[PDB]
């Protein structure tokens, strides 16, 4: 039996953790944190993640599908509050079966960590990986209190988040090509009550936005009502813009508050503990990690936010982190040998990080800048006209990216393709009366070959 050993009992580690031991793989996962299954007295704050079709299927190759959409909302439409007009609810998709779920994360890391061991695989918490000694194949373990332990390991898969261990110490002994873009957007995590959702009448089946230009709020829906809404806004305010909303002029929730009143009339009422929560809560930092490669021979591999950190613009890390896990799983499996597979996953899944990395980054000014450009409307309007014409060849990316398993590089680069001819034939163009239909869909043909 082959033997692995994995860093972090995160999504990626515990789903290849299960997809690997039920192939009769020997598995240890190590944690650096305490089993959230163990009950105890403190209290619990967890985020919601949107789970999407690339997401889904990877759960549902895991036969783990049904478990995790029995603890998750759905999520039917986008509900766009713009100010002036009333909240506009925008389906998901072209059909009443294309809806996006909100899965409380800690309640999918329980599903993920009760179904890797199913399978067979051993979760050791409290154990944080401090070093790795590639030549004599064997790694540093310790605890909270700094207690050290020794194992030797055959293959290593980091699984450990943005902040990898196991990418810090293949940097040692492989140059990994690492580029830092740091995004100038932070975040702040905030909450609506079962109450005060209840009381403003804010739907539950549904993703909201609230789009404001260089800064926006959405929030996703909890089983109970509640919503957790996240806040993003620059760190600081640019000299060329010194007056522009920022972190840095929010100096307690006061301001927070009064910010919100005037940028975020129709949510501030909400917002209960808009005050605590804004002091007591992290400003969160976003960046993008590229990695030129991802493995050390056949010894060690990176996988999900440890090989490709993204901004979470797209709502993709963790449905790329399960696509991903499914993707080594299967290399691993039918290799002639661990060395070639990490370099033919490496080699599959490297250029849709890059594209799924790229997208998140567009993303952020589709979601709050581009929905008041009039050019945006009629381009949109036309993309959903040849998304009609030709269902087989324009999909809007939005659509490729979240509902289908088009690999992430193909759903860019079909995108471009699709954004340029709606860019050109829309241009000098006021209405879709002076648009010749017929020549945007004969486009489609010589540029979209059909899916
Ligand atoms: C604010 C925010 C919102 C997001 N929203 C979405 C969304 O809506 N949809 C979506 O798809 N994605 C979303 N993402 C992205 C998603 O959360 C991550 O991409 C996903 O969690 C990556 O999974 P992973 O297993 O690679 O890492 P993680 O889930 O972070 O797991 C890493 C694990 O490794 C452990 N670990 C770390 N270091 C060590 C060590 N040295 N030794 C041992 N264990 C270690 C950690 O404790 C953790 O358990 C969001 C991210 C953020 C920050
Ligand atoms: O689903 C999406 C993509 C989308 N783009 N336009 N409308 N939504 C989506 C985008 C972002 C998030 C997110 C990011 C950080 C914190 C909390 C949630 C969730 C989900
Ligand atoms: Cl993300």
């Amino acid at each position: 039996a082959r033997q692995v050993t994995i860093i972090g009992a995160g999504l990626a580690g515990t789903l290849v953790a299960r997809l690997l031991a039920r192939n009769g793989w020997q598995v240890n996962l190590f944690e650096r944190r305490p089993d959230p299954r163990i009950e105890t007295g403190a209290r619990g704050r967890s985020i919601n993640l949107a789970l999407a079709e690339r997401g889904a299927h990877a759960l549902r190759l895991a036969g783990l599908e049904r478990e995790v959409l029995a603890e998750a909302v759905m999520m039917r439409g986008r509900m766009v509050h713009v100010p002036g007009t009333p909240p506009n609810l925008q389906p998901y998709g072209r059909d009443d079966s294309e809806v996006i779920w909100s899965i409380n994360r800690d309640r999918l890391n329980r599903i993920l960590l009760d179904g890797a061991e199913a399978a067979g695989a051993s979760i050791h918490f409290n154990l944080g990986l401090d070093s790795v000694d590639f030549a004599r194949q064997r790694l540093t373990l310790s605890n909270v209190s700094g207690e050290r332990l020794e194992k030797r390991f055959h293959l290593l898969i980091g699984a450990d988040g943005c902040n990898s261990a196991v990418r810090q110490a293949m940097a040692s002994v492989v140059d990994l090509g690492e580029h830092l873009e740091t995004q100038p957007h932070g975040y702040k995590e905030l909450q609506i009550t079962p109450e005060a959702s209840a009381q403003f009448n804010l739907e539950p089946n549904a993703l909201h936005i609230w789009p404001h230009g260089d800064y926006m709020c959405i929030a996703l829906p909890n089983l109970d009502r509640s919503f957790t809404v996240t806040l993003f806004l620059h760190h600081q305010s640019p000299a060329a813009q010194p007056a522009s909303p920022s972190f840095a002029q929010l100096v307690d929730g006061h301001a927070a508050r009064r910010f919100f009143q005037r940028q975020f009339p129709d949510l501030s009422p909400m917002l209960d503990s808009l005050e605590q929560d804004f002091e007591h809560h992290p400003t969160g930092k976003l960046a993008t990690l590229r990695l030129t490669t991802w493995h050390v021979g056949g010894q060690a591999v990176l996988l999900g936010d440890a090989a490709h950190p993204m901004v979470p613009f797209h709502g993709q890390g963790m449905n790329c982190a399960l696509e991903d896990a499914v993707a080594l799983a299967e290399h691993l499996q039918s290799a002639a040998d661990n060395a070639s597979a990490l370099a033919a996953f490496t080699a599959q899944r490297q250029p849709d990080a890059l594209a799924i990395q790229a997208m998140a980054l567009e993303n952020y000014v589709e979601m709050s800048s581009k929905v008041a450009s009039p050019t945006y409307l009629l381009e949109r309007e036309l993309g959903q006209i040849m998304a009609q014409r030709q269902p087989t060849r324009f999909i809007p990316r939005y659509s490729m990216v979240t509902f289908s398993r088009l690999p992430y590089a193909q759903a860019m680069a079909r995108g471009q393709i699709q954004e340029q001819l709606l860019k050109f034939a829309v241009a000098n163009h006021s209405d879709l009366t002076s648009i010749n239909l017929d020549a945007v869909e004969h486009e489609v043909t010589r540029c979209l070959p059909p899916l």
